[PDB]
């Protein structure tokens, strides 16, 4: 099956930022033809730790910027929703509607996404056990979703820390396609006080682990200059490093693929 | 004064709310030093299963809670799940409750704060005690003046929650602290530990306790495994008041 | 039943330190006659994080110092053993043989302690679930132990942190008398790099919780000047604060006692 | 070269050790680029139950391991539980193993280091990756020169272990790292995850893998639920060598 790579800047800092990242993602989609790329960027960071942190320029602006990316580069689009009313307008541009981790159990949000006819990707809550995602998928199927993804993004491990239990990949595979979030899984929740931290040095090794275990795609936030990012400045991957990372996981996926267990 | 938030988990019917409300009113008259607040959700918006009981809607719920307040003169509290619900709920709710999974949703907090009502935020199972400082700041920014933080357990491995009592004194630095005695013992995805842990909460020191109670928990449509039998409420309240009376002498300052 | 208070300096820094603490503990035993005091101090810190940290002055010296305390103040004694061969010599002075947390599953150590005829107190391992202590008690009974205690001292919660799950008290009570370790439960394992950390501000509130829930005794390390201690300098209670703490828990225990559940 | 430590969990009989040893010798000849080390415990000193299988004693065990080394020319490794055992075990053991629960027992580490043999310390389930730096220092202080640290899971709630693969690169800063593929999936107080996680270990990067194997795990007297069927060992070794070959290109320096 075609491997999915969901990538883009964490937040829609500006339409300009999007086109800059989109251009590179488009270049890679032409090179890695065996990969299905989906451009990701949040029109709103509705769950920042601090009231003073950057949120975004609004739904309207965001959808417009994302539409420009799709129009200019012919790339599929994905963005996350935070309340039920956002599903409809977002569905006009998003090929995949993303459900935030903290909201993976909010029935109406899932239902709103499902009835749009678009694919739905649910970030597994940091509080959820792998087997608890079966009911999440059930809700989505009940709501009409035909293409469902479950994203591993770490689990609460003590305070301000997340651990990735790779046993989750084969477990969740029982009921949906699985995506590994390489950038949020290394973040340190509320690790900086008013903001969350992260350990960039672990992004690559853990993504290698994900493809060796086996998944249907990877999710990576990337920014031309992470240090200047307005969100997840500590975990976004420098855009120049994206190509090498993707080549690496495709290579590891290929050699490991013959050993992937049948669910 | 010490806060006691009690009531049936879900508004299964205003009939149920009236039966539970009568007992709470009674206790209310017996324990004058305690401020009682009637709680019940008009919607269980986060059930694990799509086939589980959610409720009868916001309108029916607000109406039923209206009945309780008017008929018994008891303050009211219920939780909201999306921003638009804040205003209509604030019509009857003296305290707007923010769900644990939603404790970081900025717009929900701001929406609640804007109503002018008191706001009680359930501490997310993924949150550290010190991470709640930012939660309080959001509410203050939104105009909230009466802010509560509720301890309801922290993720401890899979399908289990642990109560780290160190959280009470930490959260007390920036808000009044409430201990949720019934959800803290639930196994995500029990009853025998409700009383022991509530005794610990008052021994450590908190500003109030949250307890879901139902005439027949066995038949409850929500949290059947952890809702306290109505008939046992009086005894537990008396017990925690006695422990608090003695222990309060040692509560640390700030 | 008579409430147990196990207290003393973490390590036997010197026979002088012991007599200084013993004197105060003796004074309190005369005041709190409803309490059974047991003087505690390790002749060896055999599991320090760093090879450079203080361990002790040897078994011989330690037993001699502990014997002096028992002889001079008529106090019961408890100390921990680390290898099977230490059970016999230690049993000559120790009324209660303590089994370290990391070693709570070492069959031969438990058996060695049990056959001495002395009481045995096992620190619950940071890796053990409350219900897993049933087999620990079974081993001890199998080995001849007639008086057994299980001590709650925290559970691994993420890295370098411990949490106290008070549900452990009523669970362990099903098969043994339960003791709450007020000082090790707030320590931060390896929190200082070459040594462990601790948060003294939580010792009192958590001990209040322990007696409200209900236990058969408490364990507290105390030192005339904690800041100068050679071990657990961050968690040992200042000796001057001991009396007030004990009075407080007896008061809370009394008022809460009528509500203690029957096992 | 890449290390592969394999063998039956417990020395149920030297007969068993010989059967497993023959297969390991065979693989040894087929995978010349891999350094095989035969492992088996002469005593399960930390079983949960007093009624569970422990072993036939140190003497019988050392004799059986002697047989394996002499008959197949395979290096040997076994664990010790008390200081006095280091010397006699070092007679046959090329690598002395330190149990996870005992990774902080200074005298056991020093005793092992004094023998002059290599020392492999199982990382305690209560230990953080960076906490192992001190463990290595103790061994170096004791004269140890060949030191290994083994990842075998970390306490994650009750009766469960999680493998935090971030540990591999962290521990690599001060010692060679081994990944225990069979104990990492055990539930304290399963099998389907052994292969997936071992693939991850080599994709991330480690200096070797530890795998308990038995002709008929179902009948094993120890770790029956997690011991790998002998017949599946070859396939898994070939698989991890292939993944390592490709992934090694990306292993981070130090
Ligand atoms: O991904 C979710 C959050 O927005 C995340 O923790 C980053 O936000 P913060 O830096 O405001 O905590
Ligand atoms: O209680 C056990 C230890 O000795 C504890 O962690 C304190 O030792 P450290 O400061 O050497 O880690």
């Amino acid at each position: 099956e075609k491997f999915l790579v969901i990538a883009g800047p964490c937040a829609i800092e500006s339409e300009e930022l999007l086109l800059k990242v989109g251009e590179e993602i488009k270049r890679l989609s032409e090179k890695f033809k065996e990969v299905e790329f989906v451009f990701k960027s949040s029109f709103d960071k509705a769950n920042r730790s601090s009231i003073h942190s950057f949120r975004g320029h609004g739904l309207e602006y965001g959808v417009k910027a994302l539409r420009k990316v799709k129009e200019e580069f012919g790339l599929k689009i994905t963005t996350d929703i935070h309340e039920s009313w956002q599903a409809e307008p977002v569905a006009e541009v998003a090929d995949i509607i993303q459900i935030p981790a903290f909201l993976c159990r909010q029935t109406d949000l899932l239902l709103a996404a499902a009835k749009t006819g678009r694919a739905v990707n649910v970030k597994k809550g940091q509080f959820l056990a792998p087997w608890d995602t079966k009911n999440v998928v059930e809700k989505l199927k009940f709501g009409g979703a035909k293409e469902i993804y479950l994203t591993e993004r770490g689990t609460t491990f003590g305070y301000n820390n997340l651990v990735v239990d790779f046993r989750s990949l084969p477990i969740m595979k029982q009921w949906a396609k699985v995506i590994y979030d390489a950038t949020h899984s290394v973040q340190l929740p509320g690790g900086l006080g008013d903001k969350s931290g992260g350990m960039r040095e672990f992004i690559f090794p853990l993504i290698r682990a994900a493809v060796a275990v086996g998944c249907d795609g990877v999710f990576m936030e990337t920014h031309p200059e992470p240090e200047k990012a307005l969100s997840d400045a500590s975990t976004q991957l420098p855009l120049s490093q994206l190509e090498g990372i993707i080549e690496a996981i495709l290579e590891i996926r290929e050699v490991a693929s013959k050993y992937y267990e049948t669910i």
